[PDB]
């Protein structure tokens, strides 16, 4: 039956690796990345008339019937997000009359107006001079100053956030004006009946940092400010040591964006940082089929090519087959061999982990490394001396990683401070990168494929983690990819690579999970709305990678007879186009759980293959 449907991803996998033999599947988030783009253009009063036109037909082509933008499609409308497009297109050309612009206009003053914004986007504006500087949290350039242990320090944010940070600070410390031509202004955001809903920090906000930031302000209004400009060359100068081989700033776009902004205010322009981060941007945009233009909130090929091995190799592919050499090949070209962010919290550490994009050194993940050994440990490569020696630096890597409570976060050690999550300027995302349970589980089945038990002590408190974390319902949490049915497709999976007896109690009980969420056409899906709402925990359409997720949490645990799974393959089969793919027009990534999300191009592909690869072996 599911043998043609898997010949045929197959031979279409294939046709979508690169000659270089990678696979690299474009990366979907939000208009704000490109709305952001334009204004960052602005300031760099570097604006291409041609690239603003592609953005323009973009930003339309998102928009939804009611004149607004949401974070995933089907999503409810977002302020922030609407609010942005709406300042990128007037800016553009624009006019408030335009059909377009009025609907999203009605629906930014019915929500309270500028007002209701998130910080960043305030501080967008305020950027461009069209909101006070004065209303936005300040972040001194001072707090470069604090130490390793003491609180507060910028080692005890999550990598996103810390160079976030670092650049914001330079540029605060400026508080900037670029203003837009009268033409392009936006007063009509202030116009409003409906009072400001303001929202506070991740976790509630103390009196006292509201205290602080207004004392904050004042300090900047005085004449004077002492180490000042000590504080400024001390974030430039971090900024100058961790600039990526692109020319980004993580690989990812706010600290990218920032920093180039930081550079701008202090005559750098024509500097090489300057340089190499501003023409590095292109290979970040992509050229839309139909006229447009998007920018790409971050890259995946090491990811994408990472799992692409594995299902080819589930799939039935030999480990020597001369495409996945290739691949291996790459893989192995990409580790990195020198130290981190992360080195801060392990020094005699010796690095060897794998990042996200193709050149970002200094951060790499736990997640990517863990795919990456795994998918290398499963190839047969010429230069085995190579290959084994990778392996062993990124395996002991990972095992260094671990954190205090037997699980792994993404880039840092033990990166739970409580503290930073209380801040008035921290009301967008995750500020910290706590341990996770996908990222754990994904670690766990790597070291399984080496043949690590449950008797090796590293493994056992990894374990012992998950079953402390596992929620009521028996589901677990998904932190990167959409919810419960990736959580628990991830963590199942995995206890059982690492010789669990899938028997238990609780490990049952996931798969009763499971079963009691498949949807009538025989598939699995979970909105984004999951994050938000409990009720909508394994409730959505039915997607391929998610119905994908749940069919391997069956496999795993022994129930690949059963009917569910049975429906399960036929849908794959059913939905599958002729050219061997998938559809697949929901998104089941997460950047940050109820703020961000992700749509990865090729989980729609891989994961079918990497699950109907299993059921087939199965037998
Ligand atoms: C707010 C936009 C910044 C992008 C959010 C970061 C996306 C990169 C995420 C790296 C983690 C990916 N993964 C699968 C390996 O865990």
């Amino acid at each position: 039956a599911y043998a043609r449907t898997l010949d045929r991803a197959v031979e279409y996998l294939l046709s979508c690796q690169k000659d270089e033999g990678y696979w690299w599947g474009p990366l979907l988030s939000n208009v704000t990345m490109e709305a952001e783009y334009v204004l960052l253009c602005h300031i760099l009063d570097r604006v291409d008339r041609d690239r603003m036109e592609k953005i323009r037909r973009y930003l339309l082509h998102e928009q939804r019937e009611d004149g607004t933008w949401a974070l995933y499609p089907g999503g409810p409308p977002d302020l922030d997000t609407t609010i942005e497009a709406y300042v990128a297109l007037k800016y553009i050309g624009m006019s408030r009359d335009e059909e377009p612009m009025q609907k999203a206009l009605r629906f930014i003053q019915s929500q309270g107006g500028i007002e209701s914004s998130r910080v960043f986007t305030r501080m967008w504006l305020a950027l461009v001079g069209e909101y006070p500087w004065e209303k936005v949290p300040m972040v001194p350039p001072e707090i470069m100053f604090l130490g390793k242990r003491m609180p507060l320090n910028i080692y005890e944010f999550g990598s996103w956030a810390r160079a976030t940070v670092v650049a914001l600070s330079i540029v605060m410390s400026r508080q900037p004006v670029f203003p837009l031509p009268e033409r392009a202004r936006v007063p009509e955001l202030y116009e409003t009946d409906v009072p400001p809903r303001r929202r506070g920090a991740k976790g509630g906000g103390g009196w006292i940092f509201d205290a602080l930031d207004r004392a904050l302000h004042g300090y900047q209004k005085l004449s004077v400010h002492p180490f000042r400009r000590a504080a400024e060359i001390r974030a430039l100068d971090w900024l100058l040591e961790r600039q990526a081989g692109d020319g980004s700033w993580g690989g990812i776009q706010p600290p990218w964006f920032y920093a180039l902004i930081a550079l701008k205010i202090l005559d750098m322009t024509q500097h090489p940082a300057f340089i190499k981060g501003w023409e590095g941007l292109e290979l970040y945009g992509v050229e839309l089929d139909y006229g447009g233009w998007m920018f790409q909130a971050s890259i995946s090929p090491v990811w994408d090519t990472g799992l692409a091995v594995l299902a080819l190799r589930a799939a039935g592919l030999p480990a020597d087959h001369d495409r996945l050499v290739k691949a291996g090949e790459w893989l192995l070209d990409r580790q990195i061999t020198v130290p981190g962010d992360w080195a801060v919290k392990r020094p005699n550490l010796k690095p060897g982990g794998f990042a996200f994009q193709f050149d970002n050194v200094y951060y790499p993940d736990v997640d990517d490394t863990a795919v990456v050994v795994w998918a290398l440990n499963t190839l047969r490569l010429p230069d085995e001396r190579r290959r084994r020696d990778a392996m062993t630096k990124g395996f002991r890597w990972i095992v260094g990683m671990q954190s205090s409570n037997g699980g792994w976060g993404a880039y840092d050690v033990d990166n739970t401070s409580d503290l930073p999550n209380h801040i008035p300027f921290c009301d967008f995302g995750e500020v910290t990168d706590p341990p996770s349970e996908d990222v754990t589980a994904h670690v766990l089945e790597c070291f399984g494929s080496f043949g690590y038990d449950d008797a090796w002590k590293v493994i056992r408190r990894a374990v012992e983690y998950l079953k402390r974390e596992q929620k009521p319902d028996g589901s677990w949490f998904g932190r990167w990819g959409v919810n419960y049915l990736y959580g628990t497709g991830a963590v199942v999976s995995a206890l059982k690579a690492v010789g669990i007896d899938t028997r238990e109690p609780y490990i049952q009980k996931a798969l009763d999970w499971v079963e009691q969420h498949q949807n009538p056409d025989g598939g699995w899906g979970e909105d984004c709305r999951s994050y938000e709402d409990p009720a909508y925990a394994g409730k959505g359409a039915s997607t391929p990678s998610q119905t994908a997720w749940a069919l391997m949490a069956l496999i795993a645990g022994g129930r690949a007879e059963s009917e569910a799974a049975r429906r399960g393959v036929q849908y794959l089969v059913e939905t599958q186009r002729p050219d061997g793919g998938w559809d697949e027009p929901y998104y089941t990534g997460t950047g940050f759980p109820g703020d961000f999300y992700l749509g990865y191009t090729m989980y729609r592909h891989v994961f079918p293959t990497l699950a109907l690869g299993r059921y087939k072996q199965a037998i």
